[PDB]
């Protein structure tokens, strides 16, 4: 299968490179005959003779149009005739571009900024990674000594750990005796060793968590100092530190640097993307806890090195796991969009759609619109949105069903043939009118995107069909991923329409789709209420929760499914409402905030869980415990009593201190946080330890009863000595526990003052509450 493509330049001529792995064998194919080009729409063909002579300079070398060829294409649903202008090197384009475009007979140019190595995949009709070649992967992580106040990588790498199917290990130059640890003499031999292992294992994939903006840059700066040639690429080249947004991204020629960060930060979303938090959100299991202080302690004390070496092998093992978890999925997106996994991996969904349309545009001979110039980019102001939102019936309800539309937006885009090339077409004989903004979309001819989406959804339904009939759980999961990639892509079109950098950008389309969305959801809610006696408890954009007051659970389910048949028979085209599931109870705080429980006693919440970077078990637990009382036991009063007891136990120091440990990923040097807060004290505590914690790291501390502002005295959990150190109950009550439960109970008529008894050392200072939460 094709892994990736690039090109090198020999004597000013581009040579495309195709990295492959066929029959478990690596190989690099070359192509010296691919010519870069652009299209030019002229007012009159006679101007081509002028165009064919346009010239530009490039490092003293004269750049010229190598050849012209008039071709017929489709653009904006109307046939168009433009000239395909060829050149020698992709980099000549930018230099000759502006001049050609400046010619009076040139209406304008197109497809003049599509990267050569991608243009190649699209044009040559190649698809990265088809088949199921077993790819060998490898993850790694490093541990470093922070030297606050100095240039990047001023301190040394103490450990380099990695993991794969053959287990995990740790290479280090510190004094350690563990079966999985390799002790070398120096940071230098450590790194070289690490480089010998990789080249040894010859993995096709290198897995890391945020390796794009740290690990590779660190390994590079250290190897630069220690005079080590940081070679990892099958090519023999060092990693390439290409920059993207305000970030960077590393690429290893011949292999695939799969950085889990961009990917995971794309799939799910939750507060703090610490590898710790992330890991658990994906496996519903705890990862071995972090001890940034103990690690830094091991560096200076030398005591605890065994435990620390164990933490690194853990980090690598976990990382390889997250990688063996997300790579399959990403592989499918890559195959679907038609670009490298390296690219698809670090791409916004808006750009994912873009490369898909470009590939389709080629296959269907559709000219691609250009990207918006700088001023146009200004003109494309968002601020517009608006899905149907119904203020919830607060309180506790039972026998609830969740019903939602099947791919609401795509379905709308398809059935109403919504796209730029169908918008307000002159002399249109058949058209649908957008509910709001009243744009007219022609139906005399299927639109470019609508047609594409339509095929996509049909391909999804088809793969699902084979998935369910496939008995082998192996190919089943494969088809499963294929089916999910399509979902992810199709769900990205609505967005793409209003995406500023979009070639096929179209505000009218986005607005109309949103407008149709509201109408359908509104139409469906009227029916279920007037014709079926349902009570819609909550609704948002493409789905709603409903019940039948006083009705049996079987009745509600049976009635809801009878409603589906009824309604789907009235909805136009692809618009369809589905039974998402059943819930015994659920309650709605307010729009976007709710909790429900299925017949498996599983609680799904929304807009209720944790918020910031500083959480604790005591908070996690108490909230969970509150949701259980209300939804499992169905007793709002047991929940309030639970908060009050936890409050009591905290004021009587009867709460175990390890449930009070606060974990926080620092975003700056502790030494430099606001004067108020525990950070400064912790910093000074660690500094006495001679420790310096690198921002981004996860700190573990406890707030104690001090002699100043509450929450201002805190120490790392390490130094917590029960006999000499007592925690600030007021801080855990007001800053942690209560804010993690105050909104939920407020929804049930309970004011803050009701969650803590009258005489409970109350300090009447709800100032400790999490700021602007």
């Amino acid at each position: 299968m094709i892994l990736d493509t690039d090109y090198i330049t020999e004597d000013g001529k581009p040579v495309i490179r195709i990295f492959k792995k066929e029959n478990g064998e690596f190989k690099i194919d070359y192509d010296r005959n691919f010519e870069p080009y652009i299209y030019a729409l002229l007012k009159d063909d006679s101007a081509i003779e002028d165009v064919k002579k346009i010239t530009a300079e490039r490092h003293g070398t004269t750049v010229r149009v190598v050849r012209a060829e008039k071709v017929k294409k489709k653009f904006l649903g109307r046939p168009i005739e433009v000239w395909k202008l060829y050149f020698t090197h992709p980099q000549d384009v930018p230099a000759i571009r502006d001049k050609i475009k400046e010619h009076p007979a040139v209406v304008d140019i197109y497809e003049y900024d599509i990267p050569f190595a991608k243009r190649y995949l699209i044009d040559k009709g190649l698809i990265p990674m088809e088949g199921d070649e077993e790819l060998k992967m490898l993850a790694f992580d490093i541990e470093t000594l922070y030297h606050e106040g100095e240039e990047f990588a001023e301190g040394p790498i103490l450990m380099i750990s990695y993991a794969d199917e053959e287990g995990a290990r740790v290479i280090t130059w510190k004094n350690i005796d563990l079966p999985y640890v390799d002790v070398v003499s120096t940071e230098k031999e450590m790194i070289k060793r690490f480089l010998k292992v990789v080249k040894e294992k010859d993995p096709d994939v290198l897995i890391t968590y945020n390796g794009d903006n740290f690990d590779f840059a660190y390994l590079k700066k250290r190897s630069e100092k220690l005079g080590v040639k940081f070679i990892l690429g099958r090519e023999g080249s060092e990693p390439k530190i290409q920059r993207m947004g305000d970030r960077f991204a590393v690429e290893v020629k011949g292999r695939i640097h799969f950085d889990l960060y961009p990917v995971i930060r794309r799939t799910i979303n939750l507060p703090t993307y610490t590898l710790e938090a992330v890991y658990e959100a994906i496996f519903g299991q705890p990862k071995e806890k972090v001890y940034a202080e103990e690690i830094a302690q091991a560096w200076e004390t030398g005591e605890g090195l065994e435990r620390v070496a164990r933490y690194s092998m853990e980090d690598a093992k976990v990382t390889y796991e997250l990688g063996k978890e997300f790579f399959p999925m990403e592989a499918q997106l890559s195959r679907l969009v038609g670009q490298s996994l390296w690219d698809v991996s670090r791409s916004s969904t808006g750009n994912l759609v873009e490369w898909f349309l470009l590939r389709k545009a080629y296959e269907r001979n559709e000219l691609a619109p250009n990207k918006p110039d700088e001023r146009e980019l200004a003109r494309r102001r968002e601020s517009y949105a608006g899905g149907y939102v119904k203020e919830p019936e607060r309180g506790l309800w039972e026998n609830i069903v969740y019903l939602d539309f099947r791919s609401l937006y795509p379905s709308i885009i398809i059935t109403h043939n919504v796209s730029p090339d169908t918008l307000n077409r002159e002399g249109c004989e058949e058209y649908d009118v957008a509910p709001q903004v009243g744009h007219k979309f022609c139906k005399d001819f299927p639109g470019f995107i609508p047609s594409l989406l339509g095929d996509l959804l049909e391909e999804r339904q088809k793969v699902k069909k084979k998935m369910k009939a496939t008995i082998d759980p192996i190919e089943k999961k494969l088809l499963d991923y294929r089916q999910r990639a399509i979902k992810i892509l199709a769900n990205s079109f609505y967005g793409y329409y209003g995406y500023a950098k979009a070639r096929w950008y179209c505000k009218e389309c986005a607005e109309s789709v949103t407008a149709w969305g509201r109408q359908y959801i509104e139409t469906t809610i009227r029916e279920i209420e007037e014709k079926f006696g349902f009570k819609v408890l909550y609704a948002d954009t493409d789905g709603f929760f409903a019940t039948i007051p006083g009705a049996d659970a079987e009745t509600v389910k049976k009635k809801a499914k009878e409603f589906l048949d009824y309604i789907n028979a009235k909805l136009p085209g692809l618009l369809e409402l589905e039974y998402e599931g059943f819930y015994k109870r659920g309650f709605f705080v307010t729009k976007k905030k709710y909790a429900v429980i299925d017949e498996e006693d599983k609680i799904t919440t929304r807009g209720l869980e944790i918020v910031r970077r500083d959480w604790s078990e005591i908070a996690k637990e108490t909230q969970a415990r509150v949701l259980e009382a209300i939804l499992k036991h169905g007793d709002v009063e047991e929940a309030v009593r639970i908060v009050k007891e936890v409050t009591e136990k905290l004021s009587k120091y009867e709460v175990p201190p390890e449930k009070l440990v606060i974990y926080e990923q620092i975003t700056r040097d502790l030494k430099d946080y606001k004067a108020t807060g525990p950070h400064v004290a912790v910093a000074k505590r660690l500094a006495a330890r001679g420790i310096k914690i690198r921002p981004g790291t996860v700190i573990s501390y406890i707030v104690l009863k001090g002699s100043g502002r509450i929450g201002d005295r805190a120490i790392p959990f390490d130094e917590f000595d029960p006999a000499k150190h007592k925690y600030d109950a007021e801080y855990y009550i007001e800053n942690q526990v209560l804010p993690a439960v105050e909104r939920i109970l407020r929804a049930f008529g309970y004011r803050k003052e009701d969650l803590r008894y009258q005489k409970t050392r109350q300090v009447g200072l709800g100032a400790w509450l999490k700021p602007k939460t």
